[PDB]
């Protein structure tokens, strides 16, 4: 039901085990922010699953012979044969980590006034899209904006709004489809094997172009496994490649699947694409032989994405948030469902359902999740979403959610007790939550590093 | 009762996951002796706690640091001044292990004719004590003798039987009074401050030295402030540096209680006894600026040992012990009482009593074991016990017993399940485990090769 | 004059001992282009100063203490008070390189239309500001174009033309000054004290901005304290520090003078751009805690910046590029003059007069070099200006160049003489280095993986 | 005729430069034994080859996989068959260094009454083969006696010698042959292969063992290589494989030409020895399966020893200490001669012969140089010789030396210059340095802890 960690522990990270009224003192010098708190004084940060990964000693055998030439290093020929072989792709463009490699893709495939098409969005990408001209068309299914309806492949792409699009604004229009594995904004959910060969089957039609931000795609080949009928005498090596013979090319970020803390990459099929992305790399990240990371971080990653197709990690990895999502729902707590491959997310609107979406309830929830458990969470919320800056009023998300992220390797069963008990408990007696008000907002990025204090 | 790890996984360590078919066949290469199987064929290896331990990120980053100077090294002054200060001797004498210190503490301190009496012994240390001309007398509490009697302090010396000593030899004849923390062959048991006060206190008035063997003090630290009154308020470092008060000098194993895989140390009060020591360390270690250690290990092992001296770290290694023999006991499986510091023996005698002892309960325990969950555990009983070489029959020890051995900060509760679920799975149907017999015996520490096959 | 290695050599790269024969195989099918040659297959690799560094044990130490956490890492701090203590700006934002400092300055101190004046250029920067509109106009001193000119100072700008721009544009239409250190284009040449002030005060008295180009600042530090009368008392750190409060800010890239193998960094006074910075940096590297680097990153670059300013390192760094430029003079060798902080320039035209610009001197040069000693340099002429798109004809630089560029601390003066005595051998016979032709040439970064045979 | 390194820096050891006054005060403080100096105060440390090596990028890797299991670990398989491929011996022990070998030796090989004999002597080898009730006879060859006698090969044994204790006290009362390579009481001296057969021819023809103290056997292959007619073109390895080939057996110390910085090891071919040394070992040093060793340093042995192989590297280490003792000699500064594979001795007493050897000429050379350069030496003269504690005299070695003695891959030919420049400038003045008086003495061990003034 649950498996033991399929690894042992080789080294560990010192804590900080302060107690719960030191902890809210931290709580109080951070302005009741999450992201104002400092690393040294988190028990268990869950910010976020993207560069915390925990290594294994064999990727630190690696770190220790990188090959730091600016072209030719042996570690960039080991990245490169991996993804080929793993991946499928022909031509691999190391780049520092998932949004450079989006910046190149959106500067390689975009013509001003075309249409780029996907599975919903993510924040720095639709930059890069709309920064080159484009207009963001979300082609996700209906059922992916509903937080609250437990069904399978809930990321998959609505086939209909896509023929809708191509009969509408015609196919030349259209600069690419951006298929995402898993999908953030519905919470991690899954897209099945079916939908991706739909996609390429009507794509491939009228000659449109399909790139993956397969930037958790392990997790996506762990869903299909389990769950889509056909898979299950099929490796996980198995199902990532077939995932991919369906896409033109990717964008990835090594710092989530690929077990690593920095790295990415971008690959694609076509000799012109790749003759262009070389000149765009070494501008915005470096050599195509290196592409802003060390040789021991390329040399990690192509260790990482190997490691990453071993059944019994990704099986654990996707069943260790299973489970503090099962506890979770089995105490009445209210999560977005069903529980994505990386995280389980607090629906803080109905905790909080005596807060008003003005008072802050993500935020606030984070900030008591700190104090009672030493727990870093993520607002994703209100807050996260920002203020409209031609109206000055908050932008107000549907979604109203606390991210409990966790990182690859680094957490035991244990620390998902901790979690869930201090939010059980909060539960309990949710109604004592307090709002919060700024004391402090910037006028860009203020989630970053907004003050609060409470109502 | 049982906390989460107070620390995070910093780096893992890549497994095999063979399947138990797979097992069985390496069982079987190893003809069925656990001390034969390849590392590499182990899910979760419970052979030993000695130099088996996950080090932290900071003692990883002393390893970096290695002044590797044949004298004056930054890392020999930086054990030199932690062991002082935490332990309080004057002299420090840096040793590869535990036997190492040993080796030179026989030699230093006996008299041919002489005795040394102990809480039972360590065989490596008895050898030494005997080669250099000592017998030896075990003055331990007789409880420590009867495996599953539930009382605390277990390893706490029988004042009587010191007393009866001194009366019967006279005290000139005794060499020292060697106090083991905590007592092995009683199963991990502790000594309580109380005794160690009792004890210093009546051979001072003799004139009698006193050493410990003090290689899991940290855990034996752990028993006293958690069990024994008057200690609540204490420091796990305040409890030690009072443990070490009531002795002239120590051994010591940093392979166990100090945290690193390798490494151990002779300290001592007394000058003249220092200057001695010098001369003997060059012969069998190296001289006394690195005693047969790299810089970087006496690093690791100062490191080590400050860290072994936080709360909630030892809690939690004694507590994590404590859960795998709870859990045990819960289902009705007979083992050692109460659970010691640092493993939990299953008392094979009760498990297997269908078997004589002469059948080898313990070896087929263990092996079976490793074939039902992939776990590795040590025989000690009457195969490790050895035979005797003016009978030619074995030496039958009272207690018969397969030790599940806990490195320190390597595994999880998880882990332990995996041990727990496949033991009680095996108790469930204990009638089914075979008897041994030797197919291949060696005239010398037998317990290492020897091979068996199922009566 | 030239000082020993001022630290000892703790760990060793393996190296391919491959003799001439091997090596001409090799140079083969990297169609004799040193770009296309694999790590493994050469001796000693002069293509780069540029993230080739050894790090120090210190350095590895704090790798091995990477804090991952997505804010807050202890490394952010420790990178963010360095910076601060040690160049003086207000606000520092960390990039995964230079290029990616460049990028957000470009977009943040530039409106279309404006002219951005420095002492020549770097062609990636360059590429940024153009993309954001600007032209660039170059204000160096006319003899930083004189190759062979052996004079002081060579990288200073030209005040009287700075007077021109502000007179013939206006200093509104000026978006900054862009001040490198060292100068690339003219082989790495410094810039003094006296100008970074004069510069200032003529900027600041018309409202004009100055930021740093502060790659090589260390190197330029050494050549003002060795050689600009009244700097001889002052420490490496004073004259850094002076240097940086001439300016608004800087892009440093820490893969060179910060002696890491990836890292840079944004450095601002101005709150305003600080705050817009934070949200550019988001979109193309990483939040403004991590920006694209992984935490232990943060912390050897904040560890690296510190170890440069020790005198005896700097001193050594320079002198050692001194020895390899002094012994190919003493031979009558062409090169750049005065040698730079980082590499010798030989100067393929003079070297190969018997070959015209079009037969590619420094390319066939490069590729002798690589066969006759192992040793790997760079192709600075021709090849690496690229064509002319208009006209179809190369970009003919005046400077034809071989780049032997030095990293710091990987290598020694017996390796220095390898390269010397291959090169001066060569030089004995120049005449018979035969001249090259293309026999396939990219569109696009054509000096990376063109390939040629002889004509 | 001196070739550059045949490798790069990897990464460096931060030393502090601290100047000629400071060094003084420094020498002082460590009252002018350089065996008292703190390696943080120390530029270039040539106190001993010993354990004090730089590894490579490979080890370091090799060091992050180690398997510290206490019975199967793949470290331990990876040494076990690295040395059997390499020396060709059927059985090995590791232990933590090479005098735990030698202990293990004598135990094994010696009955009380028996001769050893071989070609000098070890301090603490001749310890453990006494200790055992062995009498030590030398049968190295008369010129090994004669420290300016500059001939080859001058650590052979002479036959005749052998021949003669064979005739006057019996083979069957001699234990074995102990056979060093090199030989360190003549400067590190080699034995050629010639010798070494015939060394076996004879033994073998009168049942007597051969054991090898292999310590410096790479070193020692290299001059073969160099010097021995036949052997031009044979690889190190094949020279190494042979020159086993004439033994039963033998000790090793990793530490020395094993590249590492702790380890070692004892070999043999018969099966009732190994089985006697598996019980033995368990008591002194370990386990049969680590003897000692963490698992990552029986990696990194296995790993170095096929390093000292190749043949670029070991021409180079040996020729880096010739260019040390050409260009002291090339001054007119006394040396042992012919320059050992590891070390020069300067001969202290012709360097100083306005000294008597009661006011310790080579401690108060050694303590000049370091004030001088920086560089600490090892004091092998009348210090290091000790008491005679029957006597109370002094023992008066015929060697009074200063040991300059050089870590392999750990310094540059750079260093090399900074000791030999200072040496030589000290020389031209030579008559100005002083005699020592103790101040303070220890009864034992006094050349560690001795403290001096000066006459
Ligand atoms: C994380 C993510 C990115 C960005 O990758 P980074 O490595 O964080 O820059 C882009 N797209 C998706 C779908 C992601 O999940
Ligand atoms: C482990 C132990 C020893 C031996 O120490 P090592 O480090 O294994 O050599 C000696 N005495 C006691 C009581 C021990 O527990
Ligand atoms: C190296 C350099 C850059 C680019 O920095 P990277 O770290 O290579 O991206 C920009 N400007 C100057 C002056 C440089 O020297
Ligand atoms: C160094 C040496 C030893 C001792 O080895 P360690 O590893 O220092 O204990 C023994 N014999 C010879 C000939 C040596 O050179
Ligand atoms: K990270
Ligand atoms: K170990
Ligand atoms: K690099
Ligand atoms: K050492």
């Amino acid at each position: 039901n649950y498996p033991a960690e399929p690894f042992r522990i080789k080294s560990v990270e010192t804590v900080s085990m302060i107690p719960r009224d030191e902890r809210l003192k931290k709580m109080q010098e951070a302005g009741y922010n999450t992201f104002l708190l400092n690393s040294k004084d988190i028990y268990i940060d869950l910010l976020t699953d993207s560069g915390t990964n925990a290594m294994s000693d064999k990727q630190w055998a690696g770190m220790m012979m990188g090959d730091e030439a600016y072209a030719g290093s042996e570690n960039f020929y080991h990245l490169e044969r991996t993804v080929q072989e793993l991946f499928g792709f022909k031509h691999i463009v190391p780049t520092h980590q998932g949004r450079g490699a989006e910046n190149l893709l959106s500067q390689l495939a975009i013509k001003p006034g075309q249409y780029v098409a996907g599975n919903m969005y993510f924040t720095t990408t639709r930059y890069h899209q709309e920064k080159n001209g484009a207009v963001f068309v979300d082609i996700v299914r209906d059922e992916a904006h509903d937080a609250g309806l437990n069904i399978a492949f809930k990321g998959d792409i609505d086939l209909k709004k896509l023929q809708k699009l191509i009969d509408e604004k015609g196919a030349e229009n259209i600069a690419y489809i951006c298929l995402a594995v898993t999908v953030n904004l519905a919470g991690g959910q899954p897209v099945s094997m079916a939908n991706m060969r739909a996609v390429r089957e009507l794509t491939e039609a009228h000659g449109i172009k399909v790139f993956y931000a397969a930037t958790r795609c392990v997790e996506n080949a762990y869903f299909i496994k389990e769950q889509e009928q056909g898979f299950e005498n099929k490796s996980i090596a198995e199902i990532v490649h077939e995932m991919f013979s369906y896409a033109d090319g990717c964008t990835m970020s090594g710092k989530k699947d690929c077990l690593v803390n920095i790295g990415g990459f971008l690959c694609m099929n076509d000799d012109e694409m790749f003759s262009s992305a070389k000149e765009l790399v070494v501008v915005y990240e470096g050599m195509p032989s290196y592409g802003g990371l060390a040789g021991r971080d390329m040399e990690a990653m192509a260790i990482g994405l190997r490691e990453a197709m071993q059944y019994e990690y990704i099986e654990h990895r996707v069943k260790q948030v299973r489970y503090l999502g099962d506890k979770l729902k089995a105490a009445g707590v209210p999560i977005v469902e069903p529980v994505g491959g990386h995280a389980v997310f607090l629906d803080a609107r109905r905790f909080c359902e005596h807060l008003t979406q003005d008072e802050f309830p993500a935020q606030s929830l984070a900030a008591s999740i700190y104090v009672e458990t030493g727990v870093r969470s993520m607002e994703r919320g209100i807050i996260s979403a920002g203020r409209n800056n031609v109206t000055g009023e908050h932008h107000r998300p549907k979604l109203e959610t606390v991210r409990l992220t966790i990182p690859r390797r680094v957490y035991t069963y244990a620390h998902m007790d901790v979690v869930a008990d201090g939010i059980i408990k909060l539960y309990q007696h949710k109604e004592d939550i307090r709002g919060l008000k700024f004391i402090y907002e910037p006028k860009q990025l203020r989630f970053f590093t907004a003050r609060f204090d409470y109502i």
